[PDB]
């Protein structure tokens, strides 16, 4: 199962990479759902060739900070989830990904001065992940 969409539906959870059965997952579309809890804990590499994850207007809380194993990421999508916070500094692995939109993202950590280039913001985790003061 290479691509799947079931936007604009009322999904309440979607199983962790181990429920899955297939292997060339490429592509997720998930939009518009009641998703509150996005499962990456266990067997979080089975979705590594991932390239497309979107979970914009949903209930998600936190990303996960296993979410830097899907290491072939190109665009995700987590906008318009009010209660999301903050991202994991893990994330800045994703060195792959090109698209990371946060309209109407209301942030705690603030790129203000980085702007809104997902470049920017995957290299500036990735320095944060080495130290932070």
């Amino acid at each position: 199962l290479r691509s799947l969409d079931m936007s604009s539906n009322d999904i309440q959870y979607l199983p962790g990479p181990a429920h899955w059965k297939s292997l060339n997952l490429r592509e997720l579309l998930f939009s518009h759902n009641q998703i509150s809890i996005l499962d990456l804990s266990e067997k979080a590499y089975l979705w590594s060739r991932v390239e497309k994850l979107h979970l914009s207007h949903n209930k998600l809380k936190e990303i996960p900070p296993e979410i830097g194993c899907l290491e072939n990421l190109t665009s995700l999508d987590v906008s318009y989830n009010l209660e999301l916070r903050s991202f994991p500094n893990e994330m800045g692995k994703l060195s792959k990904i090109w698209d990371l939109p946060l309209d109407e993202l209301h942030l705690n950590f603030d790129f203000k001065h980085i702007g809104c280039k997902a470049k920017d913001i995957i290299r500036f985790l990735q320095q944060r992940l080495k130290k932070a003061v």
